[PDB]
């Protein structure tokens, strides 16, 4: 049978770009949302219509909550369910917004930016691993600037270091399993002008091709690395 | 007058440590704690024997809540009510346990793991700057969070999250004159329940000396940046681990 | 027509198997040598009988010194003269053994480890650049960088100035369209030298299989570097080592 | 009875500094230079008025070449001749100059990487080799990883001396000798830069938009090599006010 992949955040913008290239080369895909729903199923719709009964949706808020680890759980069921298996977590869905440290509640942001960015990627690898020839892999969507953080974007910076860290714990204690975890870092007119291959625009798909690598079999001794994917921004002083 | 310092987990151990040598420096202390009140004030009564009315106790539960919040900010509190001032922060306060990925339920393993090791210290540097000379932060950091010990991912996170404060703190609170830096022991005091066989084990592992680091030793390095001496260092992570963190497997 | 690439310590393991999966891509190669005449020209053949005038032997001594330009710049004329053209540089070549700190003397260590793993890389990457669609460089680099082998001191530095190399590179060829990165093994094919009971010691620490990785992996992130699907990759480093640079102490 | 360093590049600016503070501290002091003569003399005559007999000079070219392995074993000698031991050496001599991809190249790599990697090296082999607080600390740069343009092998040296920093710090812990680094931002800033680039520079510094002092600089080696110090090996500390922070 054909592998099974569970996208998050994948109706639009960089996870529609993962789903569909997942796709593509032959994944069944679960595309998670929280609001889109009209988004998730149209993509849907299109990817059963290139192969029927490829694609599912399934609703999940990844705010921290009470309920999060059984939302998490709920996701990687679906996987199992509509396909029998599940192959590949792609930890993408992401909170991006400023929490500045001088003057939603505080411990909204808290739910909302360590919550969605950090907690509930890590709830969905423990159900992925406890759910599970095989290449069985997580790729982590990072952020290529988390050494040189944007202004007042504290709570954000923390939650993707400390996605930087579950990666590298959840690599090291999920090798013995066969689960290899990776991360795809991404950069980004202001700023495209910083950005040293600035003369290609960046695209979501670009992303996606790191991603398609790290599932890959060309990349089954790789486990623990994030790729960054940011056409030298991170490299480029003040 | 004298500065003055909160220091978190501040009862015992390195967080007693880092107290004791802010002490012996000059400053007035709150020496926060949250279960060990007998070791708290017993601190805060030699502190006070040596110079009278520069120690208070303050205690506090650092697990993320919807309270922490106002917790943080009683904390920060306590010191101004006390002594008028607040000069430094030290986020010492740690909780640190397994939590596999194949008794607590995993909502409050996140709360106390990713509350005390990021949340808090996040929430306390938001009340430290919001009350406001030589200002500064120190994070009690890791030197091994590149590579962590099996099977603690919840701890690995919140002390990677702990880096991104300590940077992005650094950055922002750099325009009000507040430094921001961090402290990384390696192996340092042993958990209490550990067998000594097991501690050797880890000992041994040390080039500088096939030993742990003392509570002394870590505090030395807190002291210097919070000192004159640091005063250009803001954004930095030192770490203190006798080269731990450069043996390969 | 097809696009070439310039291979250096091509004839034998690692690079062996790039200039290989380089060639199977559709890539015409300079495989470059310096002492393996036999395995180079033989590598030559077999690509040969595979597509007619698609594979050229080069050979070079990579060690520091006066005319180490001249050769890194006669290198890259290779693949001009055999192929009007050079798209892609791979700096595989290098030299490897211990340098205590307390035969050779050690102004030729330092030009044998620094110049191959370093010195040749820079020059390479000038007359690549000065000769000069989808170019790129890829530098074999060293997962273990920071968690360095005892008594290998000139080996690390020159692998962290291959680091340096690739970010420099990345962002002052970033203008005209050529990408740098590298990639990173941990434990790769052992040194011929090593006894079976010390390979089995280091293929034990790897998390992922308790194994080596093969040359064929380590080329597969070079073949994924030099595509179009890394278009917008530059100044990145991919390890390729099964979660080896992870594990403690 | 005191203890003794060696500084190399102590002359001026961030070296001079170095050496001052040590002195403060009761070190004696080795003063390195190569062509700064001079100034290197200058300040060798105010330690000594300070107290007799503390303060030497020792002239050698750091450039990368067959005797480069003679000339760091006689800095370290000198050391020993001078005081009868060598308790610390600094690392601070260095180059720093463009050298744009696209004086001979090998000149430049001689120069770049010679000063910044390899004489550190040399230096390192022979204070080992001769040998309490022991100590190395090495000058890094807080930038290595957001290098400036067309500085490809300044940059290739100061990762280098990263590793050296790093390797020796793990193969000579069991003697007791720790190795660490100060990483500089932007402390002095070229004599001949117009101060209207100056600023450039200094608006980028997110702690009081100014450089490093050179003593700014020298508190931290000053730390590094103290009992305060004495469980840190391997360790950088940058110095950089949070330029090495700020994005792009
Ligand atoms: N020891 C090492 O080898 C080592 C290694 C790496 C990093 N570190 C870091 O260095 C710092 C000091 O280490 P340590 O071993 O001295 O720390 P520790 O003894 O493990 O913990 C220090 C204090 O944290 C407080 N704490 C724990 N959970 C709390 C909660 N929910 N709310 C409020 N306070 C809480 C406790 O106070 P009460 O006792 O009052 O309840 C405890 O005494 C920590 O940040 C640690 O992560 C230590
Ligand atoms: N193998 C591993 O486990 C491992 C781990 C980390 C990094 N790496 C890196 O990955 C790359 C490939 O590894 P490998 O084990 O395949 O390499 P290797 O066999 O040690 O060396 C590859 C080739 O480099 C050439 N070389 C050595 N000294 C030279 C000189 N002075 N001038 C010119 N060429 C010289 C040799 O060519 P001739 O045979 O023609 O003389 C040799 O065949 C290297 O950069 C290595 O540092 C490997
Ligand atoms: N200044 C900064 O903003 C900055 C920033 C980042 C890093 N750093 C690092 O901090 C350290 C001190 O900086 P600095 O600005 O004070 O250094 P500097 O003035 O550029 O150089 C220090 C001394 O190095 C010596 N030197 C240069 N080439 C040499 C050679 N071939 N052989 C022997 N000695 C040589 C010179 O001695 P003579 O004058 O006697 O010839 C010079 O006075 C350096 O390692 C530098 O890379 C500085
Ligand atoms: O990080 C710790 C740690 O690695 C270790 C540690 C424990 C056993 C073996 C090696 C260790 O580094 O102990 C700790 C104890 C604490 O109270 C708090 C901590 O953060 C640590
Ligand atoms: O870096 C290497 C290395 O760590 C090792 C290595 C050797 C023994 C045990 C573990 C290792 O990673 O082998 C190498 C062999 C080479 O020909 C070239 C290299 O760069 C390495
Ligand atoms: O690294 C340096 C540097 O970045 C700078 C620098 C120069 C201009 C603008 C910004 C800088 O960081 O100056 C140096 C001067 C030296 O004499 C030696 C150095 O290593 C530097």
């Amino acid at each position: 049978e054909a592998p099974a992949a569970v996208v998050t955040g994948a109706a639009k913008r960089i996870g529609r770009a993962i789903a569909v290239k997942l796709h593509q080369t032959g994944y069944r895909v679960v595309i998670h949302y929280h609001n889109s729903a009209e988004a998730a199923v149209s993509l849907a719709d299109e990817l059963n219509k290139e192969r029927s009964n490829t694609a599912v949706v399934c609703q999940a808020d990844l705010t921290n909550s009470n309920v999060l680890p059984a939302s998490c759980e709920e996701i990687i069921n679906s996987c199992f369910r509509a396909f029998g298996r599940c192959d590949v977590l792609v930890n993408n869905a992401s909170a991006f917004y400023p929490t500045p440290l001088v003057q939603k509640t505080v411990e909204t942001q808290v739910a909302e930016l360590i919550g969605t960015n950090a907690i509930a990627p890590f709830l969905l690898t423990m159900s992925f691993a406890q759910r599970q020839s095989s290449n069985l892999s997580i790729v982590n969507l990072c952020d290529a600037m988390v050494d040189q953080p944007c202004m007042a974007f504290s709570l954000y910076n923390m939650g993707k270091h400390a996605l930087v860290g579950l990666t590298q714990s959840a690599a090291l204690e999920l090798a013995p399993y066969g689960i290899r975890v990776n991360g795809v870092a991404p950069g980004v007119d202001k700023w495209r002008r910083k950005v040293p291959l600035g003369r290609r625009e960046a695209s979501a798909e670009q992303i996606a091709d790191a991603v398609i690598f790290l599932v890959s079999g060309s990349a089954q001794y790789i486990t623990g690395s994030i790729i960054k994917v940011d056409g030298g921004l991170s490299l480029v002083h003040a």
